[PDB]
């Protein structure tokens, strides 16, 4: 399902080159639960980012449902990121002046190819904004007059809009207390395994990792080592 | 040293009213060592920064350092900010056209003590992105070059600038891994112990608590408990 083939991601700081990601190799089947740790530095959002379709490697090679992404320009990335990427942004990026609700219901819109109805709309956001364990009341509020955990959750309301069969969530429960953490990472669990989604965490939480069948560790770039936390 | 007596914030929601915190009553003794925990919109930042004076309550009042800051004027408010208090967002804020060091030196051109040269405010800052564990190589990074843990680690060396008595840090932890995170609960405890600084933190984290000598725990804006520690 998604498909890091030799990719280095690099910047280039005066005129020293830097790597934020190097030679890294990935292969995440479908449905599959991964969680992704590392030091902080060590290239974990690059990495998620480069799957996600939001950055393009240096150099190597992105596969997204088999489809190969990193020469695809910006037009046709946006298309794939809207059918097939919930994405969980560890700075959350909502628009200021959309309500928390309206903040949901742009992903579920871009993706839309119809005229969706007000009505199916605020439901859908709605259900959204509830297995996002926020509570309906706050739906009405900017993202200004909302809580770092409250954001979080209209963040991760957001990446469910689209229904996409790959979410890619970045420290998800960064900003929640460890009770409201847990039901997010239930549904998760229950997402990836009663609706096949494929799900990829980037996490500093080692209580969220476990969540994963698989543990990758990064370290200055690259892929230090790997845990199954399954048989084979 | 921090003292907050009948505190309470409300927001007018609509025809709606919501109490952010709710006749909140704090005592902060100079040199102490305070974890906030609580539930995902408990409260915990709307306390942090009505004791960083970042926000005013809606009633009751607050004592920082023994001074009474409910009704001081904007420029009153500024001076008492800048020279008691070091604080850590959440959100970093940091100013994306300055580089880690220069957004970390910024708090010492407005420092009103004195004056530093400019190479006494660089040593200053490069001291205090060396406290908060940011290598030296990332100095020259602005804000959109650095990771979350490095942004985080500059704000917390901003905080640090003035060598201010009061530490207030929202979240420190959040974006670092746990070995770094370490790393800075040690250094707010050597600063705590050995500098006699008081240090107020709200975190999610209860390993990050545990440094407190006491936890508040916050629930519907209301302190629900208190639980020492040492
Ligand atoms: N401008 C505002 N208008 C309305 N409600 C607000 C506003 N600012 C904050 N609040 C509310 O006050 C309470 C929240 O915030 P605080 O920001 O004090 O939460 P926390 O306790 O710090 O939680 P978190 O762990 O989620 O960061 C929340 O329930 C939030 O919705
Ligand atoms: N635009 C940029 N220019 C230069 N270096 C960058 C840039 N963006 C990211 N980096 C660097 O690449 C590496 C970082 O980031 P990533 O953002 O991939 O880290 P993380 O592994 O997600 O860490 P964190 O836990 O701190 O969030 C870091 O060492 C960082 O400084
Ligand atoms: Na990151
Ligand atoms: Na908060």
């Amino acid at each position: 399902m998604i498909k890091l083939k030799n990719v280095t991601k690099t910047y280039k700081m005066g005129e020293e080159i830097i790597y934020a990601l190097k030679n890294v190799n990935l292969n995440i089947k479908e449905g599959e639960f991964v969680s992704i740790m590392g030091p902080s530095g060590s290239g974990k959002s690059t990495m998620l980012n480069i799957i996600g379709c939001l950055d393009k490697p240096t150099e190597g090679e992105v596969y997204i449902d088999n489809i190969k992404t990193n020469d695809l320009d910006d037009d046709e990335l946006t298309k794939i990121r809207r059918d097939k990427i919930g994405f969980v942004f560890q700075q959350f990026n909502l628009i200021p002046l959309l309500t928390a609700l309206e903040n949901v219901e742009l992903p579920l819109i871009f993706k839309y190819r119809g005229a969706m109805s007000g009505e199916e709309r605020r439901k859908r956001a709605l259900e959204c904004l509830k297995m996002a364990e926020l509570e309906e009341r706050f739906a009405n509020h900017k993202p200004n007059q909302l809580s770092g955990g409250q954001q979080q959750r209209v963040a991760i309301a957001r990446a469910l809009a689209n229904n996409p069969p790959i979410i890619l969530a970045d420290q998800p429960t960064g900003a929640l207390d460890s009770k409201t953490g847990e039901k997010i990472m239930q549904l998760l669990k229950k997402l990836n395994e009663e609706d096949g989604k494929t799900v990829v965490v980037v996490t500093h939480d080692i209580n969220v990792a476990r969540f994963g069948e698989r543990i990758i560790y990064l370290k200055d770039g690259e892929v230090e080592r790997e845990e199954k936390l399954r048989g084979f």
